[PDB]
Order: structure tokens, then C-alpha cells, then sequence
């Protein structure tokens, strides 16, 4: 939780304004009706659950009943859910329902896609702090949707010494130092590293985590030589399927792809009222 | 701009600094001065430099925020958009939401310029759609506008847009144009969606004041153009991409509504550079 | 309902409340249990009951209020239009906002029902403006609802109304709507007001979608009305009364557009009576 | 003050939506220029500085100037300011203006006509609670300017025992001494009487101020020469120019009007832009 | 509370919760419900119950709570205060902010009755000040009502009150006094503080309705009260201790205003531990 | 501060100006500008002048405060600690709730230091906890910080930290441990409370990166340092007094956690005195 419900309300209110004027004329008040939502293509389902809410955020007599698990793989033209009710209440609530759940879905698909890219290893997909203004929250759900972990919320959360703080501090070991002399007794120090002399001076200067910023994947592969699992290692910087995997086999603990929800595709799905 | 905003920011920040950002105060000197350029990786629009702005600002009302380049201004790859100096901690702060959203918007006219130029030498226009991200309407559609692209309804609240499913819950086209028509508020158009020749025949004959072509193929959309003579704009959507836009527009229809704009532009590539420290 | 009224309502609540009513604490008992009801104390047409029953709920959930009639509904005087019972407290906090606001909306309806009975006869609507109270725009547009009439644009933003104010700015009614029409939002209609038939001219020419007749004496409108002969919708406006709107609606315009609706309806006569204790 | 800036950009949104589409459309962006806000009837003028801030929300460069004083009276066909400055601003900020300036100057001219009534007369006029929700502070100033005094804001700043609580308490004596055995002792005790039996009730129980509600005249005359100025008396109930003139001339020392608020027609004003 | 106290929980909440309450999201099912005491692991007066059981529902609705002892009630160590049974997930998230506020209305209700019992046997009555912690005024000054005591103003807002800045800011308690008297409203009280008995005699006749003596040594405490005969309510202030407080209300004062009620009042040591699992 | 702090300052404001401060308003002149300043009529430390300074400014922006003492100082009676020129009206509307905040963020800032100094010498820190006030622990847990102090966890989103609640949710020390450890974000340390070394030791080899001593005999405080060698930090909780707090950091705890800091903590007696006129 996190103030979702408000949220919701708010969403609905940019999009319903007075109210929905064209339903008003063609629409019965009285009308019952039941409509379908369709993927157009296949992929990963995520926000299920919001897209009740918003249906009955604009009519609670709707009722949503979905046709498959939040979290499942469908293909082109499989029925998501069926939403039964007011017809008014389920036009009112449809543009914002479907902009919701094929941006979350969207997000558990690409999650999904690089999680079973990296089967067969034990590094974890983690996300990042690219995520689209107002709803981090419903995104890095969708994350965990599709097999991924969260990394920190924001920069309240989480110590994460960046090439800036290191250009700051005038080099990592100093980033490192300056962190751990003050830095909260409950969470950890990461700090991120650009090239394996940084690295000597991350693992030095006692960080308890190391990002591996962009690092090549032969520079990668040493890395991980030599740390040889004394501290957990995390990948990141301009990720591709292919080189979460990489980084993977290379053996990583972690990979962080800022893609999952700075350039993931919406899932195309529609919704369409059984013919009355 | 409409209001709203303000807040909006405020709440965006606080979802990413919350008490504070730990890291900065933890290795940041509080009067350590920062100098950063935000630099176009690629070539494209510029859009949100303002609203960049406010961000910094809002993070810290010392930094100084300084635009390179005018709002909506094309650049090409390398170039330096804007400067800011202040106190780093405060530059630091509003970094990731500043840039988040520029580039968003700066993505969003990106994408909207090439449409638009897609239909150069035709009298079409590009609109936008109700396809966009919760929570940014405004600022989706007003990127639209940089872009180049014209705004369709804000919502379901000031347009008429009788859509397949009223189609469908009327019990057809014809049907459905003649119970809005004999309602609707007097200062709004009429418009409908149709799929076929046939229903769009329907919507001519009940008298829509607006026609929204669906999906219609190349033949088809140059058919309608010719039987409607110019008795009602046309407007054409459905899996638009550029070539599409250039055909219907070629074909003669009035408008095209683009959901991509806002549904599915890539962000623009931009980073801010700190030159110092 | 749209949304933000629940807000709104709390807010209203506490403008009176504060921290609580001091009076009702220091003399009613908190178990004590009231019965009353709300009475007409003149006839004329109920809105806003389910918004008195929210209010009611919201200075104490155990207060139960129980509607006599119903919504929109003309009552003659004398007549017991709700019954209000549970915890004393709770009603005697409710009462002056929930009456209020079911005096005033009620007050709206019944003058809306007035203007609309007086348009009988004739094919012309009743329509409200922007003269309404600041923060009550929905609830008051609501009520020319309940009343029968129609609402025009909620706002300026989703509406063109060229008015006295554009036209002087733009040079003309002809080029008001010249430039009106070149750019205007697509799924809007054109609408300008015109002060004399010369005006009305402009405006047909121009291609006005919709024309308002400010103010013209009943020959001017009559003229006006055979002149366009159906070509474009009519809304007369300008100090209406009951006897104007009726003529204009004789003259046959399509739409007489009152500000008196939202702007001075004077609150219908309803009282809270409080029978036990 | 009390949060009045916060509720004129909400009214001003509740008018603008995205934006002002007739005008971008007619009107140039850097066009300047001046409109006049001109009295259509007489009355008394309140709520200047508040349309100038409307003006100044809807765009900071216009420039308001009054011709006139806050609370004056004028007549039909006077021009009351100027507004200079982007004309977009002037048109978008208009209608809320004007809604506000004839709403708070009808209410001071309504006030001032029964303020000007009681001229010779120590008696004060007095406002009530019935008013617009959302406008009280506002129409509040309004009286005040008008000439009149302010009654209680709402149910948690004064003490007024009306006939639903002497019901309640089962006597005006039980309602008045319930009250003064527990109530803050910075506020005075107020009972609202209906008859002189409840009058003698009042003085008899301690009751620190008395408010004569719907006495006929002859009555009013007989309380006032009862009570011989011991505590004040305040008259309401029903009240009209005549009726509060009479009260006052009787001897009451305050008159409570719940027309200036509940009742009071709007001042017809308008605003209209010089010929560029 | 009608004063929007759900609206203050929400937020307190959310203060505390955040993303979510992660450690119990780690260890604890989503389908496990257990049971919960709340106990006084100290002795004094109980107060807040009401609010705890506001914020358990609003963390989790399906709690249910069952208060064990009235409010106000005096409490010794292991008295079990309350139960709540339902999902321990919302039972530990509600836990902290319960406490907090259960845990500190309840210490001021305890040492409000320290007060109350201590200058009992007389007519004194012990007040409130506004030195109290900003956003939780309208709590706290329940809790003293719930000890036994009594609320002063609530601002700035509802009542007269001259203090030393002011009696300067016009030129003595004499003027300052007139100043109010003058245009006060009708319905409030004029209280004016006073150091010196020049000063109380120089407001009795500048026709104050209360008095506020501020460090008055008890020479003249006692004396005031003779000087008054109770002709004006008397309100002894300043360094108000339990026992220059008790004095006063020996000295014949009406009313004690304790700032320390609020100003400096230790919680009442309580805690919630889960009994089931 | 960028977490919201000027819209808490605005609405604590308000919570006690209302419709406004009547008194000055009939006592003192609109055109009336007088100077003032803050006594602290205490000893003790200062913290929160320029949050005062931000209550003055949202009072009446045309004040302007002046700070004599640097935050964080200690300071003795009568000490100037700032001054305050401008419009009367408004620093007499901002005094109150500048002082509580003063007084209370001081009263912190000034019992912090207490421990600071008092266990000093050792190398354990101390630090706070969520028993704060509900909406005010950003501005208390910052006290704190300027007390000497060190800040735990802003919330139950921030931290793992394992309780007594969780471990009997669980069953026992060991598993609850695992679960954490087992699914727990790999940037956070698991903590988790344990109540005997039989637990200690259950927790040592569950793979814990944070201890927590609940209410340890010291012959077992200053036995677990010996027992850990300084592995994992060691933090003492429980009644925390002045001197079982200094005892930990001399049986050598590498932290010790006082929620006496914000639970009982009284405020620092300060004053604002109109010195003009």
C-alpha cells in the first residue's frame, strides 16, 4: 500500500472530468452489459487486481472476473477477463483500466523475458529508479510479476554511491570511507565501480556491495575471478537480454536492467462489450 | 498552464527523495558547488525544459537552471540543452525526476515532429488519443503540441466519440449516430468510429458531423475520401506508423490520430553531464 | 458522479464544525436520540437529497436519513421531504450545510423547471452558463439537471464561445470566426455571440457553427430566426425572465441560455423540524 | 487569512480545465491589453483585492487598478478598475472574477442599505451562518465592509443555545445553566428566547447575552424595557429593512440579518475590452 | 473525528508504513491472522482507545478490536487495555503509530488527573494552554478533557486573550484593554495577562471580562482574589507546578492553565504483544 | 525541506490562526512593524531556528529573522538566540508555533547531547527510534542529528528489523531470521531483537548482519560484545536510562538506541519578547 486508492480516483478524474458525456447519450442508465479483455498479442499479464479497482471506482455494482492467473503467459486473442455490470460503469472505466494494466503487463513481460534468460544461474533480475513519474509503486510490482526483484525505492532507501559521488568524494575509495563512517547500521554500502582498478578500491575501502557499471563482458568475467564471492556483485549499464545473460554465466549475483520499465512495451489489449 | 502541476512535481519528487537523499548527504559536502550540462545523446525535440527546471528548483531553490536551447527546438546528437550550477546535493536531488520526465516529453514531440512531416505537403493534421500515461495528460498532450501534433478531447468529459463498443451497444452505427445526435450537447461535434464502408455510409446518412476511419486498408480509406466529397472531416486511425499516416493523408483524409504518440514513444536519450567535481 | 465532492463536502463540514459544535456538546447528552424531518415550507421542485443524506453521514455514520420523495420531484407546500434520525449531535452538525445545500440546489431546480414549463409548446432548450457560484459548478449544473434544462460548456475548456470580449479583440465577428474556424479544435463547434442582424450576418458567412443572439429585442429576433431559417442552431441570451425566454422560444430559437438559473435563484424555503426531543 | 489563495487557483481550475481554447485561438500570445470592469447598477463595491489576485493567479503580468475605493457606493454606469496587461490572462481570469467581485459586492450592498437603516441607533448589524459553503471568510469580509459586525464563523467559536437545544435541555433555564456549567470561560453564554416567559428564563438562569428570536414589535419594545440594559439583546428572526430599523429604534443592541448572506442578488458588473 | 481525524491517521500511517511494512511482508503469511493484547506495563489513566482502534481498522479493515477497559479509566501494570484479532500482518503495522498516540493521550490524561485530584477539594479547575504539539492540538486537548481537566481556546482564532507582547505592542494594559473592549466581538470574552497589581487594577476598570495572572508571587495570588471578590473569573499562569498549581486553587483561583500538561509530559509506558500465534 | 516541511508548516499554521488572529487584529496596527526577540530562558542546546525562520516567513514574508546563535550551540539564559523585525501582526501570528517547534526540536537537540557526552569516550553512538510523534518524526529524528545523535530507520519501509511480534508470528529467533535473510533486498542488513544469549547465539549462526539486546542484565550486555568479537553490530535496547545507556558503551556496544529521546523528552523554556515598540 501506498496510497493507491486516491490515486486511482485521481486518474479517473483527469479522464471522466463531469462525466462521461457520450455514454450518457447512447447508454441506457439502467443497461447491464459484459465485456471482454483481449490480448492482441502475447505476453505477460500484471495489474489485474488494479483493473478491478478502477472498475469499481467507476461503478462498484461491476463485477471482474479474470480468465487467467496475474502473472500468466497468454497468447494473441486469449480472453484476460470478463467485467459484467452498469455498461456505463465499464466504458467509464475502460480507457484507464487498459492504459494500466498494458503498461504493468508490459513490464512483467520484458521482467519475465530477461528472468528466464537468466534460468539456469543463480543471479537474481533487479530494477532501477527509471521508472515513469507517480507510479514506481505499480511498476516495480509489475517487476516482481514477471520473476524480477526491487532494488531501493528511491534515495531514501538505499546507499548507492554513484560515478558522481565518486567524482565528488574524489575516487572510490574515498566514496567508500566517506559511506561507511556515517552511513545508517541497517543497510548496506554499494557503490559503483567503471573498471577493475576501481574495483581493487571498492573491495579495499570495504564496500558491501559492488555495481559493475558497464563493464565489458571479458572485464566481467575477471571481476567476479576476483572477488571470488566475498562480496555480492551487481551488473548494470545499458542491459540487453543478451548481456543479463551474459553477465549471468559470467556469474554475477545480480543484474540491474533500467529497460524493464524505462523502455518496456505496453501489451496491446483491448476491451470489447458483448453484443447486447 | 492549467494548475496542478505544481503539486504533481512536488509528489514526483517526494516518490524518489522521500527524507532525503541518504547517499548525497552521506559523502556531499552541504556547500560543495556542482556544474552539469544536460547533453542530447541523440538528435530529436526538445520538450519539458521548463518543467526541468521546476524540478531543480524544487530539489533546491539555489540551483540555477539555464536552457541552451529553445523549447521545442530540434538538436542534433552532442548538443548541450541546458546548464545548471548550485549547491550538488540539490542537483543530485532532482537529477533522475528532471530527466525522467524530459526525456518523456522530449520523446513524445520527437516522435509527434516526425508525423507530422510524414504529412507535409497534404492539408492532414496529427492528433493525439486518450492513450496516454496516468497522471501526465497534460503534459503528454502538451508535448504533443511542441511536437507539432494537434490535441484531440482531453477526456471523456469534452467530446462527443462514439467508439465500437457504443456502436456495438446501440445495436449499430446508424443507431447509435441518430440517439447522439438527437441529445448531444449542442457545442460539441459529433463524432463516430466506423469499420467498414458500409457503416460509414450509415454515418453520413444519421448525420455524424465527424467520421473516424478504423483500420481502414489503403483502398478502402481512398474510397471513403472520394464518396464523403468533403461533406465531413475525416479522421483516420488504427496501427498507425509513419508510412500509414503518409498514406491516408495522401489519400485525402482531414486528420490522423496517432495513439503512438503518446502510447509508445521512445524517451529521447539525454544525460546530465557533471563537469565539476 | 464525477469525483471531489465527497472532499468538498468534508471541507464544507469543517468550515462549520471545527473542532466541534461547543453548543451541542455542552447541553445535548451523547446518547441522546433525535427525530425530525425536513420540511417544504413553500412547493417547488427537491435536488440535492442524496447530497443532504451525505452530509448527514459525515457529522456522525449513525445518523440515518430517509428520503420522503424523490430527486428532482415537485412537492407542494407542507410537504415532509426527509426524516433525519439518530444521535442528536450528529443531526443538529449536519443540519446547516445539509439544508443549505438542498435550499439552494432545490432553489435552482425549481427556477430551471420554471424556464423550462414556460419553453412548452416549442422545440427550444433551456441552458445554463458560467454565472455560477465559485466552487459549486458541478453541483449547481447538476441541478438545472434535476430542474430539466441543459448544460452548456462546463467551462472554457471545453467549449469555443466567441464572446463580445473576442470579437472586440479579433477586430470583428466575421474575423473572430474566420480565425476561429481555421484552427478550432476539431470535435468543438464554432459558437459566437452577435449584437445586431448585421453581426448575425457576419457570423453566418464566416461559417459559425452555432450563433447567440445577445440581448435582441423581440422584432431583431424574430428576423433573426427566419433569416438563418434552420441553416445553423440559435441560443438567445441577455437578462432573461421568464417572459423573455418564453417569446424568444416563440420567435423559434433553438436554445435560450439563462445565467439567472445558476446566478440568482433565490433558495427554496426548506426548514430542518426537529419533533423528538 | 485561512487558505483563500489555495481556494482561488482551485476555482480558477474549476473554470480553466487545460486551458482557455477560445481565446489561444483568437488571441495572439503576446497581444497586450486593457479591459474595463464596469458597474451595471448601483451599489457598494467588496471584494476588489480579491479579483486582483484572480488576475494575478491567472497571469502575474496583468496589472489591476481600481477607480473606485473597496466599500464605496456607485452608480449605474461607473467604472469600477482597470485591468491591463496579456489579454489572454485578462479573458482567462474574467468570469471568476466577476463571479466573485458581484457575489461579495452584493452582499456589502445589502449590508450598507441596512447598516444606513440603523443610522441614529447604537444597534449593529450582524451576519449569520447561512452562507454559501466554501464562501463563508469571504462574504464574512463582505459584511464587514458593508458596515456590518460578524457573528460567530461557525458552531466552534461562540456559544448560541437555539430552540432545538432548549428543547434538548427541556427548558431554556436547563439549557442556559447546563451551558454556563461547563462552557470555556472566554466565550459568553448566548440562549435564543422565543416569548418573554422564556426572556425571564434567560436573565434568571445567568444567560450572558440574549438573542429575541421572531418577536413581534410590541414584544421587542417590552423585552428591551424588561431587561433595562442588564445584558445585550440581539434581534434576528425573519428580519427586513423595516424590521431591523424598528428593532434598533426599540432599543435592541444588535440586529443578526440572515439576508445579507442567504438572500442577497448578486451587483450586475461586467468587464469589457478596450478596442485594441 | 468529524474534524478529519481519519484523514490525520491516513497520513500518520503512511508516515510510518510507506512502500510497506517490509519485515513483516518477509516473515509473516498473508493468510495468517493472530491475536494481540495491548497492555500497561505502568499505572495511570487511559486515553485514546477510540483512536487506536481507528488506526488498526484503517491499516486493516478485517481487525477487530475489543476494548477491555473504559476510557479514562485509571489502569495498573499488566491491565489488559484492549484485544485485536485478525491478520497479524495489519495488527503489526498499526502497532507503532496505536501506540504512539494511545501511549501519549494517555500519559496527558494520566498526569491531567494529577492535577485535578491534587487541587481537589477546592473550586479550581485545571486548563490547557497552546503550547501543544503542532498537528495533534485537537488529540491533546481531548486527552486533558478525558483526565479531568478542561480546554482553553483552540487558537488564536476563537478567543480574546491580551498577553505582554501585545499590552507593548500597544502601550500598557490600560489602552490594550480598550482597544478590545471596543471592537470585540459580542460573543467573547476580553482576557487580558497582567504582572503587576497596577496592571490588575488598571484592567479591572478598563472592563475585562477575565484575568490571567502571570508570576504572581502568592502574596498577591491570594490577595488578588480578595481584591476581585469574584466579580471576574481569575486565571493564575506562568511556572505552574503541581504544587504552586494546588496553591492557587487554595489562593480561591477559579481557573489553573497548566502549559506543562502538554508542554512536557512524559507517555504511559505501554506495549501490544502478539498472544496468538 | 524538500520533504514537504512548508506545507506541515502551513497547515500547523493554521491549525492555530483559523479565520485569524483576532486579538492583534483589534489591538495592534496594520502599518504597525515592531522587532522582537528569542529568549531562551534555559540552558541547553539549540535546534530548529531555521525551521522558526520558515514560520515567520509563511506568517508574513515581509519578516525578517535574524539568527545570533549557530544551530547546534549550547546555550545559557538569556541568551539571544535571534531576532525577528517586520510587521508586528505577523510575528505575533507565528510566535506560538515558532516557539513549540523551537522549544520542542531544542528540548531534543538538548537531551541528545546529554547521552552524546554522557557515554563519551566509548565509540558507541546513540541513536534514536520510531516512538516519535505522530507527523513529526522527519523534524524530531533530525533533532537528534543536531543533539550529536545518529538516526535508525524513518520507518517500517526502510528496515528489517525483526521483533518480538515477528519472531513469536514466526517461531523463534532462528527461522524468523532465515526468512528475512532468505528473501531479504540485498542492499539491507537483517536485525533482529532477541530476549536470551540462547537466542543470541540461535540469531549469530542464522546469518544476522544486526543485533538487538532487549533488556539484557549488563552480565550479559558486556558478555555478548565479548561473544560476538565485534562480527555484527551490537545495539542495546530497552529502558535505555542515562545510565544503563552509558554502561552499554562502556561494556563497548557499537550502538545504543534510546526511544526516551522523543518519548519523554521535555521542551527547552523558550521565549519571543516584543522589544519594539
Amino acid at each position: 500500500q501506498g496510497g493507491l486508492e486516491e490515486a486511482l480516483r485521481a486518474w479517473l478524474r483527469e479522464d471522466l472530468g463531469q462525466g462521461d458525456l457520450t455514454s450518457l447519450l447512447v447508454v441506457p442508465e439502467d443497461l447491464e452489459g459484459e465485456a471482454v479483455i483481449l490480448a492482441k498479442e502475447g505476453g505477460v499479464l500484471a495489474g489485474l487486481w488494479v483493473a478491478e479497482r478502477v472498475f469499481a471506482l467507476a461503478d462498484p455494482r461491476t463485477a471482474f472476473t479474470p480468465l487467467v492467473a496475474e502473472g500468466a503467459r497468454v497468447a494473441e486473442g486469449t480472453e484476460v477477463a470478463r467485467v459484467r455490470g452498469p455498461l456505463r460503469g465499464i466504458l467509464a472505466g475502460e480507457r484507464l483500466a487498459l492504459n494500466l494494466l498494458q503498461r504493468l503487463s508490459g513490464i512483467a513481460t520484458l521482467t519475465r523475458a530477461y528472468v528466464e534468460a537468466l534460468a539456469g544461474t543463480k543471479a537474481q533480475i533487479l530494477d532501477t529508479r527509471k521508472t515513469t513519474p507517480g507510479l514506481r509503486a505499480l511498476e516495480k510490482y509489475a517487476v516482481r510479476v514477471g520473476g524480477g526483484r526491487n532494488h531501493r525505492y528511491g534515495l531514501f532507501d538505499g546507499i548507492l554511491l554513484k560515478e558522481n559521488h565518486v567524482r565528488a568524494a574524489g575516487g572510490v575509495g574515498e566514496a567508500v570511507r566517506r559511506a561507511k563512517a556515517r552511513a545508517p547500521h541497517y543497510l548496506k554500502v554499494e557503490v559503483e565501480v567503471r573498471s577493475l582498478e576501481e574495483l581493487e578500491e571498492a573491495l579495499e575501502a570495504g564496500a558491501d556491495l559492488i555495481l559493475l557499471d558497464n563493464f565489458p563482458l571479458e572485464a566481467l568475467r575477471e571481476a567476479v575471478r576476483r572477488v571470488g564471492g566475498r562480496v555480492p556483485l551487481e551488473a548494470s549499464g545499458n542491459m540487453t537480454l543478451e548481456r543479463a545473460k551474459a553477465a549471468a554465466e559470467a556469474g554475477v549475483d545480480y543484474v540491474s536492467v533500467g529497460a524493464l520499465t524505462h523502455s518496456a512495451k505496453a501489451l496491446d489489449l483491448s476491451l470489447l462489450v458483448v453484443r447486447p
